[PDB]
């Protein structure tokens, strides 16, 4: 029998009530120039088992405790046993309290500690962060305890069931801010020991996970609005980000996606107060502690004066997205990480939901598709994927969790509710969600618990019928890996499923309890009219009259993809939809115009169709004004050109292009009345933004000119920046591409004046637009010097270089001459070498380029790659599948351009 300091997961013996715990970060380093906090901390816990054992989690804390590492006493007039001795697992991550005696079935016992840790600046547990206002170097203390890093701050009942209520004291300067979960009890106090120092005590948190605890200690300002209800919502941020007003669109959204929300869940906020804080450099993105949520800069805030439109939408879904989990997450807690994928995955679906609040003019909920649908359809269609559904006891370790947080958890999350949501209709949705909320408030549950409620709401209705349980279906999507693409001819409207793998030769070796059979729902549209609803039972083939064509008729499946599939028709099919989308494409929902040339893509790459009947699916954009089908096909070809375009199919590929996107560029050159005013809504934004950079990228002489003349404008009056931050990433580019050292110097000095980063960011990628070997090299030797290029920016420029088709040789050369810089940057900075290697190498194509990359290889003896390990052997085995690729489709994709690029 092992011990039980030895397993993993905690014993359910003791059980958390309420935690006191008290955190005093000090913010001036010991001259040693260590930075620690201190903490004392008072848990009461309930006996459910009799255990002469205390195990509770413990990390990185020495203990100061007079006596052993902590002192037992009974609640009330309980009595205790006596300690025999305190010790550390650090494997585990444990405190253990070894007892003389057994503590007793229903008595409740409080233990007290005194530790201290390091301050690390290393985001995780109590950590501090540093930053500049001016001249000044600034720290602040701040927490992320996302996942298991909650006992790094005091010792705790570390997992996500072991709710407990919490009052947090800090104790910090005076003259800075503490914010936690809860509001401040009332003004901050002297520390009678030290005055310079104050008390800030908060009012005790709702029943909660320790994962989602938060206390700041900084010099932050807010802006704030009281809801209607009575609800203080703040936006904190440094006080210039502050008084510049960076804060108000954050501000602006958030009232009204908690007011969707609390409706949306039928369920009120069940906290005071909001508070949302902007961290420079925080790289978890985005944490949703309950009542402080925690957000990296460039997520929460926003410049109107500097910022395009995407990092507004930016905002408002990563805003909406961590509102969403006030409730689902942190009301209702998924008891155990392996199933983190419902968490994330409701969360990755409703932020658009709530966003689309916020924004209702913008169409946000479609974005789902391109963002999440068919970014996470690319890797679940690979034999390496894995099931949404983890069991439990697989899930133990500290890495083991961090495992959970991945593109299958989130993306396919995201898409296998969006299309539960779809075909359970969303009233029905949305009564068992409200349903499942109300039952499990302030506790713990399975994905089981959530199918249950809904399977409720089903049964108490009669309208919407199932073909089966809604748990007999889930099971499909969560249990199995990967997706089918359903294969429909419609000659006979007979259907097919099988497992879709892009590569038709790989062997699939993770064995499914279903034979990679799926319950699907199928959605369709026939001559542009919605068909009745159709569901393919776990066979794989069927009939129906609703997938049966006319010669003159056509058939589309899957409106709007609401389902996690792809589809694949007879080329006759194929052909009338090519024929509705020349002749009248506003008769196809612009969803499916893109999934027509998505899907199409990724069947050629599996071989179920040509190559040359996808790009027969890009014909139709030349009269396409929307955003998504551009965005399809840009997306599609991206590797077309990464594979082609130091090749002779470069040239009509161009051309095609240019033919293609020129009456785009006219009518917006129109619409925006000699680009002076942007399109109004969000999607023709971005359109607007594709359109320019695909006429300018593929050499459009209108596009040319607009980008030089705009350029030039601003270079005769630098302090007023005439270009839309819209554009500026293409306009910059291009100008830089057609100009000398008189455009690159001029964007070298504004980028070293830079105050914002995004602005920064479009500078250092237009600077490697660059068409003069010279000044390329001359900005490669800029990369590793900390004074022109940070470190965090290095890799990333050296890619943005390797980008440019001239840079590629340049960046190469420079990589492997320089890669002796394994030993200067691995312990200091971590670099990325895995990012660097996989952006050199991206294009590499011929045997050549792979007999280059293994000589690099061949440098094994000492320096090693670092990080990047493997990494490379994912680039000798990508080079080989590009060859292969290339060979295949070489003399195809050419002629396919040279035909239609008139
Ligand atoms: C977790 O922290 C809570 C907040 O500090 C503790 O509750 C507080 O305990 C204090 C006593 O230890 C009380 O303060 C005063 O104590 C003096 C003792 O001499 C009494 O005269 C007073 O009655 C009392 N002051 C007032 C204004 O009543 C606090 O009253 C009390 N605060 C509360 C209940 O909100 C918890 O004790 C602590 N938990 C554990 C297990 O230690
Ligand atoms: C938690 O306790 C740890 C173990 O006691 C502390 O880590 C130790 O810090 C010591 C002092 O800072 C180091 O020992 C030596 O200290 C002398 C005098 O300060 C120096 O001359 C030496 O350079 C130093 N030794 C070395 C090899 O550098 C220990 O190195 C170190 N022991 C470890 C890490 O196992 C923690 O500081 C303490 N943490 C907090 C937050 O209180
Ligand atoms: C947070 O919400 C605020 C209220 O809805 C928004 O405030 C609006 O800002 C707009 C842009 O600054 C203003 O529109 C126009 O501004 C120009 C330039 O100064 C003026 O010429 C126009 O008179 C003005 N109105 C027009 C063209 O109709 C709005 O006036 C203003 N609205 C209100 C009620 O004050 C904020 O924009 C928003 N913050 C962010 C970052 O989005
Ligand atoms: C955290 O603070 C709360 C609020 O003061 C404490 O809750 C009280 O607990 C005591 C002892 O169990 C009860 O007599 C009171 O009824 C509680 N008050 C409320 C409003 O719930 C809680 O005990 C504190 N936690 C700890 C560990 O001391
Ligand atoms: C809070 O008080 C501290 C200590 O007086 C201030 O920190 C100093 O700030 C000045 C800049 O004006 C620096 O020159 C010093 O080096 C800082 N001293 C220390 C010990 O850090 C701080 O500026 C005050 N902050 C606010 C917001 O009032
Ligand atoms: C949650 O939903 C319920 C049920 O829809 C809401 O109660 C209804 O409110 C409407 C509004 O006038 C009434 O017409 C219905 O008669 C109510 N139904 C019932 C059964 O009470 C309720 O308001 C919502 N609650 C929250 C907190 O959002
Ligand atoms: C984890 O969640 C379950 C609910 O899913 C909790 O069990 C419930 O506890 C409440 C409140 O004490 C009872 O009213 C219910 O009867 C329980 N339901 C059950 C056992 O199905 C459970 O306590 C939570 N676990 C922890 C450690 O708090
Ligand atoms: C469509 O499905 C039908 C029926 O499932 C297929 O017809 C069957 O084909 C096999 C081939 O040996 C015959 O043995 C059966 O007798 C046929 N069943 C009939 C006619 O009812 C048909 O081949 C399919 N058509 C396709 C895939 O194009
Ligand atoms: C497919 O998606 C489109 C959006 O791309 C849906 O059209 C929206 O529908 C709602 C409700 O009918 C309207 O409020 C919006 O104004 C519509 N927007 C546009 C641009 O048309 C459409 O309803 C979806 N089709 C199906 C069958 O669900
Ligand atoms: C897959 O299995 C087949 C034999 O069934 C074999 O020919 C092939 O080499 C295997 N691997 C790949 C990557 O295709
Ligand atoms: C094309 O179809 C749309 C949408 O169904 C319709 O409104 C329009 O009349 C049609 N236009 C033409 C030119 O056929
Ligand atoms: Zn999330």
């Amino acid at each position: 029998q092992s011990k039980p300091w030895n397993r993993y997961r905690l014993p359910t013996t003791l059980l958390p009530d309420s935690y006191n715990v008290t955190l005093r970060p000090y913010l001036t380093p010991n001259a040693d120039g260590l930075y620690i906090f201190k903490g004392k901390s008072i848990v009461r816990f309930l006996c459910q088992e009799p255990t002469d054992v205390i195990i509770i989690h413990s990390k990185k804390l020495n203990y100061t405790t007079q006596g052993h590492m902590v002192v037992l006493r009974g609640v009330g007039d309980s009595q205790v046993p006596e300690i025999d001795r305190t010790e550390l697992v650090e494997l585990t991550e444990y405190l253990v309290v070894h007892l003389k005696g057994s503590l007793q079935p229903g008595h409740m016992y409080e233990m007290e500690s005194e530790f201290q840790g390091e301050l690390a600046d290393d985001l995780a547990g109590f950590y501090r962060s540093e930053y500049m206002e001016g001249n000044v170097k600034k720290v602040l203390a701040t927490t992320q305890m996302q996942s298991t890093d909650a006992r790094k701050s005091f010792p705790c009942f570390d997992e996500p069931a072991m709710k407990a209520t919490f009052n947090i004291t800090l104790i910090h300067p005076n003259n800075l801010t503490a914010l936690s979960n809860m509001p401040p009890k009332g003004s901050s106090t002297p520390l009678a020991e030290d005055p310079n120092w104050s008390v800030t005590e908060f009012e005790t948190t709702p029943v909660m996970s320790t994962y989602l605890l938060a206390y700041i200690v900084s010099e932050f300002q807010s802006v704030n609005e009281t809801a209607q209800n009575g609800v203080l919502i703040r936006i904190w941020a440094r006080p210039n980000a502050i008084a510049e007003g960076h804060g108000m669109y954050a501000l602006n959204v958030t009232g009204p996606i908690l007011n969707f929300f609390a409706n949306h869940y039928n369920t009120s906020y069940p906290l005071p107060k909001s508070d949302q804080i902007a961290l420079p450099d925080f790289n978890a993105g985005a944490m949703e502690n309950w009542g402080l949520v925690t957000y990296r800069e460039n997520a929460l805030l926003f410049d109107p004066q500097s910022s395009s439109i995407s990092n507004k939408e930016r905002v408002v879904t990563v805003i909406a997205h961590e509102l969403a989990h006030q409730w689902f997450g942190n009301l209702v807690t998924l008891a155990w990480w392996n199933d983190l994928w419902l968490n994330e995955g409701f969360a990755s679906y409703v932020e658009y939901l709530g966003a689309d609040h916020a924004e209702p003019t913008w169409n946000l909920k479609d974005l789902i598709v391109p963002g999440d649908v068919y970014r996470v359809m690319a890797v679940d269609a690979l034999a390496s994927s894995h099931p949404l559904t983890t069991p439990a006891e697989e899930v133990n370790t500290p890495a083991q969790i961090s495992e959970m947080f991945d593109s299958i958890s989130y993306s396919k999350g995201a898409s296998v509710i969006r299309m539960l949501s779809n075909f359970l209709t969303e009233d029905l949705f949305k009564e068992g969600l409200a349903s499942y909320l109300h039952a499990f408030a302030y506790q713990n549950t399975t994905y089981l618990d959530l199918w249950e409620h809904l399977q409720k709401a089903v049964d108490a209705q009669t309208s919407i019928r199932l073909p089966d349980t809604v748990r007999a279906i889930m099971d499909r999507w969560t249990l199995q890996m990967g997706f089918p693409v359903i294969t429909v001819d419609t000659k006979t409207g007979n259907i097919s499923q099988k497992h879709f793998l892009l590569d038709s030769e790989s062997n699939v070796t993770r064995s499914s309890a279903f034979d990679y059979l799926w319950i699907v729902p199928i959605s369709s549209i026939k001559n542009g009219v919605m068909q009745d609803h159709y569901w393919l039972r776990d066979v794989s083939q069927a009939q129906n009259d609703l997938f049966k064509t006319a010669s003159d008729d056509w058939v589309l499946l899957n409106v709007n993809v609401t389902g996690y599939f792809q589809v694949n028709y007879d080329e006759d099919n194929w052909r009338m939809i090519q024929h509705q989308l020349q002749t009248n494409l506003s008769v196809i929902p612009v969803i499916n115009r893109a999934q027509v040339i998505y899907d199409s893509f990724n069947l050629a790459t599996a071989h179920m169709v040509p190559v040359t009947l996808a790009l027969d699916n890009t014909l139709f954009l030349n009269g396409e004004k929307e955003y998504m089908p551009w965005q399809a096909a840009l997306s599609s070809l991206s590797y077309f050109s990464l594979m082609f375009d130091r090749s002779e199919v470069y040239g009509p590929m161009k051309k095609y292009l240019r033919k293609q996107v020129e009456p785009l560029f006219q009518h917006f050159e129109t619409l925006t009345k000699n680009w002076t005013e942007r399109p109004e809504n969000l999607m023709d934004q971005y359109s607007e933004i594709n359109a320019i950079s695909t006429a300018c990228s593929n050499g459009l002489p209108q596009c040319e000119n607009l980008a030089k003349t705009l350029f030039d404008q601003w270079m005769s009056d630098p302090e007023n920046n005439p270009i839309h931050p819209n554009l500026r990433s293409t306009i910059y580019c291009n100008a830089i591409a057609q100009g000398g050292q008189d455009q690159w110097d001029f964007a070298w000095g504004q980028l070293q004046q830079a105050q914002l980063v995004n602005e920064a960011d479009k500078l250092r990628s237009a600077l490697a637009c660059s068409n003069e070997v010279w000044l390329l090299n001359r900005y490669l030797g800029y990369t590793l010097n900390p004074d022109l290029i940070r470190k965090q920016d290095a890799t990333s420029t050296i890619n943005s270089i390797a980008s440019n088709v001239i840079g590629q040789p340049l960046a190469w050369d420079f990589v492997q001459s320089n890669w002796k810089k394994l030993f200067q940057d691995y312990g200091g900075g971590s670099f990325s070498f895995s990012n660097l290697i996989q952006g050199v190498t991206r294009r590499f194509s011929s045997e050549f380029e792979l007999q280059q990359l293994e000589q690099f290889k061949k440098n094994n003896m000492d320096v090693g790659f670092g990080s990047g390990t493997r990494a490379l052997e994912q680039a000798l085995e990508k080079t080989k599948a590009n060859i292969k690729w290339v060979k295949e489709n070489k003399e195809v994709v050419l002629n396919w351009f040279i035909e239609h690029s008139s």
